[PDB]
């Protein structure tokens, strides 16, 4: 019945008995006496000189008496006001090469501190600020920033972080979700959240205690005050060695309530980010006296970061659609929209789409079907994600109805890519590299690095384990470049002319007469040297594909879906743009390598009345009016709505050739994507849903590009020395341009725009695909994971 000796105890207490823990006051289960005699704030949380060496007190918060490191409770600045000794923050930066641990330590603890809404930026206000914060910072390893997980909310980006899950896997969509299997609604505050139903994946806590690790419960109360919350973890961290836990966590709900008060360029942000940074100092003074600031691994990372929104900038959706009340929106920096009633017969989800599609000239807000949203965001497999997704604008709200200066000048939850979004890392201690700044990453690699740290095996998660490998002192996870599944065939020019009937023309009869004489025509030579500069994609699944060589370009040729499923090129800085000639507009010539039956026919493309074609190696790119004639080959053709023609015709024709010119020549590898069922991964057979009429020609939901050059842009793409430079994309193929407002104008005014939106990571093509790139570098495997997560954010 009472907390005496019980508080914040780690024990498991059922019930219906009185809890003295973490989060007894969450569930409304604390015992009688929890918050007098576990929530002491006496005399505050700093010894003075006059305290040093007095009597325990024990209603004081904490103590400087001689017994407090033997309780484990003593004042974080205990031993630099009564014993002579220095604040952590005053001491000299000094490497830590091995874990410097106390008797009875069996491996270095990790404690994560998280700050909510802790925008990449706010970094910048430096040592005047927060002066423990950038000693962590430019004494450990550290990021510019990292990237959240979208939504830019924290329930979402908490749990992604303890998983290494996107949210549509781990089933955490969003801080308010409706399922619709339950039939029952999630939210940020109320009980329902505290189902475990709701929780998928296997976060840090679990995967720590499945495998003998003892985890600090991560969780607190949010009547706890800060400096309770640490020293807390500070006496658990004094508990007998078979009590003493390895893994903690520290959060704090600031500076996201400030940003969101004041706005995150508001002077109001001074104050809340010198109060974090005296935490840390409580947390680093603490260890030490402790004798731990050497031994502990701490994380210092945000969940997202904050951007300017105030209610003056908010869109209504009355302002779109007439029958506003037969919906639910969930409302501000984006919009989930679903039917009021599953009983309404008059809600049409088309026309929802439809009346909100461009309607406006300076609308703030674009809807999407669920599976056409960019693929980067990961957004889509969950039946938690409504349908109907509305991305918002930067800087604005979306609500249902008007009756929705203001109280309100920050916001966050936009897309992740977005600059305001981005949020911190700092990783400081023996098993993080000292003085060292690494690349931006994404969030959803550190459970895997957090596993490492502890010497857990990760369970399956969305990480690239490896990835973050240069975070690390000491690695204990080696990566492996998988296995080739499918070995290829190299087909020779084998057939005549007179054994194909594929509808295809080319009355003028054009074509290359030299070819006739030409008897090394499509054999390697210097194809493989020349186009494929990375080595050949591997494929990772079973299947039956043919490498075909050309003057131009390499493919990977696909007998089951009929294309390529890979085409790779390189274009040189100098390369000239041609155009197609009259007599060759329509043309497709069969590909002797390759049988009738294993190639595309012409007469489904006459027949679909729908759909037309395009070339993945393009036409315009070729060295000479002979090489040309190989662009037009069945090989070389893949299905494309007109809609979409265009997107690629102003990618293959413009630019590819901008981007040689930008970069001192590009490496293309372009290809098709089959995700009909939306969950990132490559299609079977059997879950393609469309196929060019009465053929077998299977619809791509989607067309990538890969262009790679080098990092150091004084070496053309072809004789690059070093490390890489790429940038990606997983283009929608849409039969209409719906998504482009401004597609009536000219492709140079909308087309780039479309592409930046629909930026990838070679890792998210990976996936769609089942292919494993860059096998034959000069880079090590783990340089090499670095850049397939790289994503070109266009900000
Ligand atoms: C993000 O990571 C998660 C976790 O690894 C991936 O989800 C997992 O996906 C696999 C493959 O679809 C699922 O397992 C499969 O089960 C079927 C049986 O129906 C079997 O045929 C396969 O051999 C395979 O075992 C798995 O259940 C699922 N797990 C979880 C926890 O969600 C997800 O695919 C990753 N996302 C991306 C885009 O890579
Ligand atoms: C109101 C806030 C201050 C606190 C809210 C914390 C809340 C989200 C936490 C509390 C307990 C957590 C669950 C518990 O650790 C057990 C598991 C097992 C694991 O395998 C899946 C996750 C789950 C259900 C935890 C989810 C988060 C919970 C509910
Ligand atoms: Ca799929
Ligand atoms: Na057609
Ligand atoms: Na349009
Ligand atoms: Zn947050
Ligand atoms: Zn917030």
């Amino acid at each position: 019945g009472s907390c005496k000796g019980r508080c914040f105890e780690l024990q498991e207490v059922g019930p219906p008995d009185c809890r003295c823990d973490n989060l007894c006051k969450s569930y409304s289960s604390c015992c009688h006496d929890f918050d007098e005699l576990c929530l002491k704030t006496a005399r505050g949380w700093e010894c003075t000189k006059d305290r040093c060496g007095e009597v325990r007190n024990e209603e004081n918060a904490c103590h400087c008496s001689e017994d407090c490191l033997s309780r484990g409770d003593c004042c974080t600045n205990y031993q630099v006001v009564c014993k002579g000794e220095s604040h952590w923050v005053d001491d000299d930066c000094e490497e830590i090469k091995v874990p410097e641990c106390p008797a009875g330590f069996v491996r270095p603890p990790l404690i994560i501190f998280s700050v909510d809404g802790f925008r990449a930026s706010y970094m910048k206000k430096g040592s005047k600020v927060m002066p423990n914060i950038e000693k962590l910072r430019s004494c450990g390893t550290h990021a510019p920033y990292m990237r959240p997980v979208y939504p830019t909310k924290t329930f979402p980006n908490l749990y992604t972080l303890a998983t290494g899950l996107y949210p549509e896997s781990h089933g955490i969509v969003g801080n308010s979700m409706y399922d619709p299997v339950f039939d029952a609604s999630f939210h940020l505050r109320g009980r329902e959240k505290f189902n475990h139903r709701w929780w998928g994946g296997q976060p840090l806590w679990i995967t720590a205690t499945k495998q003998g690790v003892r985890a600090g419960t991560f969780f607190w109360s949010v009547s706890i005050p800060h400096e309770r919350r640490i020293l807390t973890i500070l006496q658990w961290l004094s508990l007998p060695d078979n009590e003493r836990p390895s893994v903690y966590a520290f959060y704090s709900e600031q500076p996201d309530f400030s940003g969101h008060k004041y706005g995150p360029f508001g002077p109001e942000m001074t104050n809340p980010l010198r109060e974090i940074d005296k935490t840390v100092g409580q947390l680093m003074d603490g260890l030490k006296q402790l004798r731990l600031h050497r031994c502990v691994n701490v994380i210092f990372v945000g969940d997202h970061g904050m951007e300017d929104v105030t209610c003056d900038r908010t869109e209504f959706l009355s302002n779109y659609l007439t029958n506003v009340d037969d919906i639910t929106l969930v409302p501000g920096t984006l919009g989930r929209i679903r039917a009021k009633s599953i009983n309404n017969s008059k809600y049409d989800p088309k026309t929802i789409i439809a009346a909100l599609t461009c309607k406006k000239p300076d609308q703030h807000f674009k809807p999407y079907m669920k599976q056409h949203l960019p693929k980067r965001l990961h957004y889509a497999n969950n039946r938690r994600i409504e349908d109907i997704h509305l991305l918002v604008d930067r800087r604005w709200h979306v609500a249902r109805k008007p009756l929705d200066k203001c109280f309100f000048q920050g916001d966050h939850g936009f897309d992740n890519k977005v600059n305001s979004m981005q949020t911190v890392f700092v990783g400081y201690g023996p098993t993080f590299k000292y003085r060292t700044k690494v690349p931006p990453f994404e969030n959803i690699e550190l459970y895997n690095v957090m596993c490492d740290l502890l010497g857990l095996k990760p369970a399956p998660n969305n990480g690239t384990h490896g990835s973050l490998n240069h975070l690390l002192r000491t690695n204990t996870f080696r990566p492996t470049m998988p296995d080739e599944v499918s070995r290829p065939n190299y087909p020779g020019i084998m057939y005549l002319q007179s054994e194909f009937d594929l509808g295809c023309t080319c009355k003028v009869e054009p074509k290359n007469k030299l070819e006739e004489f030409n008897k090394r025509l499509h054999t390697k030579g210097s194809t493989k040297e020349r186009h494929l500069l990375y080595g050949r994609p591997a494929v990772l699944y079973r299947t039956s594909y043919d490498i075909l060589y050309h003057t131009d370009f390499e493919s990977g040729y696909s007998e089951i879906f009929l294309m390529p499923l890979w085409t790779s090129y390189t274009i040189s800085k100098q390369a000239e743009v041609s155009s197609i000639p009259e007599h060759l507009t329509n043309c497709v010539r069969p590909d002797v390598r390759v049988s009738p039956g294993f190639s595309q026919n012409c007469l489904a493309y006459k027949n679909d009345k729908q759909m037309s074609y395009g070339f993945l190696f393009p036409p315009y790119l070729s060295s000479s009016p002979e090489a040309k004639y190989d662009a037009f080959l069945v090989t070389n053709m893949v299905p494309m709505y007109p809609a979409f023609k265009r997107v690629w015709a102003y990618f293959q024709r413009v630019l590819v050739k901008k981007y040689a010119s930008e970069r001192n020549g590009v490496n293309v590898i372009s290809g098709p994507i089959f995700d009909y069922n939306y969950d990132g991964l490559r299609d079977t057979e059997d879950e393609i849903k469309q196929y060019v009429e009465g053929s077998s020609i299977p619809v791509p939901t989607h067309y990538y590009s890969i262009i790679t050059s080098c990092l150091d842009f004084t070496q053309p793409a072809d004789k690059c020395d070093g490390p890489l430079s790429v940038s990606s994309f997983i283009l929608p193929h849409r039969p209409d341009n719906d998504e482009s407002c401004a597609s009536s104008e000219d492709e140079s005014k909308w087309v780039e725009e479309l592409m930046k939106m629909h930026t990838a990571r070679v890792r998210d093509i990976e996936h769609l695909t089942g292919l494993d790139f860059y096998r034959k570098t000069s880079r090590s495997y783990s340089e090499i994971l670095t850049l397939k997560t790289y994503l070109h954010t266009y900000e």
